[PDB]
């Protein structure tokens, strides 16, 4: 007995969180089709591997925004890390800088942006929201800035909370010594005023706004069409992150997989288009990559691994995932990441 | 614990009501294909969500036949809702007028047009037959006109009875107490010879006569090609329900869902289209609308919620499904029913 | 409770026959994949019911050979079918007649076509395999005339006996008491030299030999494709039987609705083609119509009802199928047969 | 009950062999997809039978390579086969011949070339990796000439090996006793230097090299892309043979039935294409020649029968196999394999 792939964290995970923390993190919304879809979708894109090729050294690493990484696998920010271990955005962030590559931080996280960054050196990368209280959002850059953060990552997807049915029946609530430590600290219990500044009227000129405050490459988290990923280029974004928020937002759109391809023709090669979504393994990486993505990046698999063994969970998933990637490279007759093709791959709508 | 969705209901009506009630309201015809198939359909349709749009305030009022509802959401006619609940349609009346939506009442009614009438000010269409004694349509028609019914909805389906074998081994009765209230008063137990008053040789000119007994909009309930609806324009109707009766008549008839855009384009904008059958979520109804529909009606969740808390029940349905709409309309950028376009979804068919 | 449909049969017979004699009628060959999707096929074919038609009176009576019967469902040749009821053959002889339709004999019957002959006045088809022995072939012709059957049914399908697991596992073996009548009497236990006297050398040349021994019409059944379809045409065959045996032969052959089509079209209008297999509903039996077919034949379901309820049992998988498919006809708008079109009808791979 | 098929050595064999021993000889590559795949993919390919064709003999020879073999049936290399049973390869070996067919030798076997060699006369070709010690690779060869071994199938689909997770929650170890024969004896525990002795720098070029130190005949395996089909023709390849490794490499590679036509149109008929994986019934060898293939090799199925009755249990596979293969023509009217056309088969991608 032995954990060999990043899914049987969930199992474990399951196991001994609370039902309340557990769904939190599992949960879709509503129906959870597209839950189901993210993982399902992989599955019907197949392989055309190059025999008898020269393997002998593969090439994991690639440049992310200037920044050199170990593999093209990053974590996704999540939230409230703290509540799947003691450590929570801690272990995280020594895993990350360990594995050699980026972790985005969360800024509903139970740990500070200062508070990670003093567990060591490492690209790491801030996710926020532009808040009502545009002074908050000024305050939460300026900060991530000092704290040495190389990008901010915004999140265009949520004008409005998905509803993630099990959280109602269970009654969902941060446990009491947990708080969003981002917000402590700056000029403004806390769950609910920040649920509550949300502000829904956001629109691309706030985008431009997120730019006159910060020098900071901007990344959409969130696109999904083609031609919101066309608006997203004109209006300055240093990246786009195809993402439909790990399927709690709105039911039935597309597997990030599915809708990838769409996304990076509309690009045109003119910034790099990432995504996140049901990745578990490493043939999902080369999926994606083959498919367009510049990188790829993970969300639940870090909370369970989290759960289950803390630090050292995180570390295994990274480990298994890049192992996992690399093995399919050397199976594919890739020696690196340029040369990985769509010649590679074969999806069930070719 | 708590009810988030309209088909929880179904599993506590089930478990409170009577095997003989339960599965007169749940049955579909014989194999039940086209019941489960449309729900099943619209996990055929996706969504293309635009992102970073100012959706602070969503409007979903809409006027159906000159008159202006709350919501695109309406009740379709079912049948014996006393079965399901003491006040049956009383309940089902007073919630609709509240929820500031439209109700059809079914001539099969344990209430009659004027019990509910009472109940308070509300827009309600009467749903009819044309049966073999034509006097006693005259007589139903009349009687609705004078409790102020607005419309006529004349259901084209149901020449003869579909097999739901559920009811034949039930050898279902309609209970003691409960009448057909329509039928008492004028001039003609009551459950054996309106169910042998069934006119089997109606045609397009017996809709012609129903013009020439009543002004009131004549709406054909159960057009599911694109042949008929051309006709149902041609004789004066005054609007099209895509219907297959909740799947209770011929079995293998398609999901209304997938019917309903040959049904669109046949009338050429001509005369309003709605569609019913299947619908339980909000993003059921935004699909139905960007596919070409006016509007929605619901059956089978009335009679359940009836059933379980009675109005309170019909209540909740009727919030829940407004409440999904408008955050499905937001999460797809649209702030009016205007705004919901064909190309916010995307077909398994296109 | 009360028997609903055809089906329900199956699991009686089941329930109250002995593992050998249920597994022998209801296998298939080998993984029996054909079987299974003999029935699922007609899930793949959707109807477009005509509404607002005058259904007063439905006309089901059809004209096969120039013989005039009630319905366009005959009973297809089984076998040893006192193995289901000591009545077996007379049983379903007096219930064909008494439906006023056609029964198919087989040769291996556990009944005589004389025995047959006497139950009453009836339009009989005799089926038959071209045996190495021809002169017992002439025998049994010459006997079938004199029984007054109107026809000959020559399998093609079956040069070799297909591998229906179940029997060998089962060690099947012909009952004690019962014999194979039709071979009981002329010039030559009876289960192994007739099993023995396949001639698998048979060719269209023996088709013509067969002609020339009698002047009955000779019925191919067996055709699955376009290219023996014509050839059968050209060989003077009085009519076309789509069928795969019952998935008894060879597995992975298509469903016979699925093949029909392709059948239909070579025929040309030339001769009638009928068809068989999966036939369990009123509905599979208009979509087998509306694709071209002049009638179908039903197999399992014969044997089955026998079991159950003898004589009792086939009266009424003949009522319940003639019910169905007249209620199928009025919700289609189809006064007649010759009403059913194509355009009723929407297959999967339209 | 009787073993009617060879699925069900399986279950026999997994019932008694150590779970070790049984998910080594069973498992695919991490989640399995291409494992079932190879099975299911043959379920999407329809038969159109001839009938009413003279098979009175059916001819299943045929030539390959020069060699003459009764059946286009052989079987593929395994691997440690002494763990299914004591005599392993032994009885593999004198299976074959009594079978008339070829059987190809692995070069991790629990026998020697030479020990195989002694157990009677037959057709035999060994399976070979290129490894770090080329001379090893030599004095293999020599030996296997020596022996009488008539080719050289050099497996090019393992450069590294794939990930069995069963293996690896089992701590996949050879048992005690047993020993790689082939590797006892000549310049070079044994399980651990030759896992280590891959060589993953191959390339077309040592291809060549093999040419050069053997004058037999050289078979790719683990072809499955037209493009290394072409190349495999350019670099002198006797054959070429479409194969995934029984999916126990890189998971998402398309099932070899499917991907076969491909490699088999690359081939432009200058050398024969085999196939191997999945294979299980003659439904499923007539499908692949059908589909180009000059014959098909077979893996589990005879390390299953051989922990389940050993030599007798090989045995009664092969004569399944051609019984079920021979029963498939005959059914299908082809009296010999150059009868088996592409017309005599339907694929769901056509
Ligand atoms: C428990 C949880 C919390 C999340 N928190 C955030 C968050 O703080 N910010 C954000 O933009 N996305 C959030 N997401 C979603 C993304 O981080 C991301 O798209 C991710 O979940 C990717 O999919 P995966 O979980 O399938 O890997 C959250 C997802 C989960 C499951
Ligand atoms: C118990 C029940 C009774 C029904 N009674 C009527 C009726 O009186 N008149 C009518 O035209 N349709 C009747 N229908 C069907 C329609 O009201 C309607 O098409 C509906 O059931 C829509 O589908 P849904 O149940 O899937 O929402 C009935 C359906 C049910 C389940
Ligand atoms: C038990 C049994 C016996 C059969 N016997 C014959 C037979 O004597 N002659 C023949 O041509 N076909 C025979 N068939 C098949 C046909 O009668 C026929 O194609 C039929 O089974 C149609 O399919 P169904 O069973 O799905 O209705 C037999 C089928 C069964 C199940
Ligand atoms: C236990 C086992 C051992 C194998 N050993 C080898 C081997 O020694 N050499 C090789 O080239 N392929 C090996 N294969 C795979 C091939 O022999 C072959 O492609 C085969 O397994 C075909 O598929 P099937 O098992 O579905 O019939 C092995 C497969 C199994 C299951
Ligand atoms: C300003 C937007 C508010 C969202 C922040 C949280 C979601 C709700 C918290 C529990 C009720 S946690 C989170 N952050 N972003 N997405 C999530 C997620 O849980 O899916
Ligand atoms: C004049 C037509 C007669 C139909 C009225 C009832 C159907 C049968 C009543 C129970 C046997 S109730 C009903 N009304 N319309 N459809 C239904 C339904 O139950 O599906
Ligand atoms: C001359 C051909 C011999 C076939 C006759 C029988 C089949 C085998 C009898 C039990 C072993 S009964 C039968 N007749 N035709 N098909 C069948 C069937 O059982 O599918
Ligand atoms: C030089 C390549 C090394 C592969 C030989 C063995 C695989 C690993 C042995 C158990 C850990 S047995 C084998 N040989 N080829 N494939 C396999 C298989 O088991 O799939």
């Amino acid at each position: 007995m032995e954990i060999t792939n990043v899914n049987e964290y969930e199992a474990i995970a399951k196991q001994k969180l609370p039902k309340m923390v557990y769904d939190y993190y599992a949960s879709g919304a509503e129906d959870q089709w597209t839950l189901a879809e993210n993982r399902n979708a992989f599955s019907r894109i197949l392989f055309r591997p190059r025999i008898l090729i020269d393997v002998t050294n593969i090439d994991m690493t690639t440049t992310i925004l200037g920044f050199k990484i170990s593999m093209p696998i990053m974590i996704a920010p999540t939230a409230m890390q703290k509540m799947a271990h003691p450590e929570g955005e801690y272990a995280t962030a020594r895993a990350a800088s360990a594995a050699g590559t980026i972790m985005t931080l969360s800024s509903w996280a139970t740990s500070s942006v200062e508070e990670v960054a003093s567990t060591g050196p490492g690209i790491r990368f801030f996710q926020l929201y532009v808040y009502k209280d545009r002074n908050v959002v000024a305050q939460l850059v300026r900060r991530a800035e000092r704290a040495g953060f190389k990008a901010i990552a915004l999140t265009v997807d949520t004008p409005r909370l998905g509803r993630r049915e099990a959280d109602i029946k269970n009654r969902f609530v941060l446990p009491p010594f947990l708080t969003l430590k981002n917000f402590e600290g700056i000029d403004l219990g806390l769950s609910s005023y920040v649920a509550g500044q949300i502000d829904r009227s956001l629109s691309w000129k706030d985008v431009a706004w997120l730019q006159t405050i910060t020098s900071l490459p901007i990344l959409v988290k969130g696109v999904i069409t083609a031609e919101d990923a066309r608006l997203a280029v004109q209006h300055g974004a240093a990246g786009i992150i195809v993402s439909n928020h790990g399927a709690r937002q709105l039911d039935y759109v597309p597997a990030t997989i599915m809708a990838l391809e769409e996304v990076v023709k509309a690009a045109q090669g003119r910034i790099p288009v990432f995504l996140d979504g049901g990745v578990r393994r490493g043939t999902d990486v080369f999926k994606a990559l083959a498919l367009g993505a510049a990188g790829v990046f993970i969300g639940r698999p870090v909370v369970f691994s989290l759960a289950a063994e803390g630090e050292a969970g995180v570390k295994k998933v990274l480990q298994m995932m890049r192992d996992e990637f690399e093995l399919t490279m050397a199976l594919s007759g890739c020696r690196s990441l340029k040369e990985i093709s769509r010649s590679h791959i074969a999806a069930d709508w070719d």
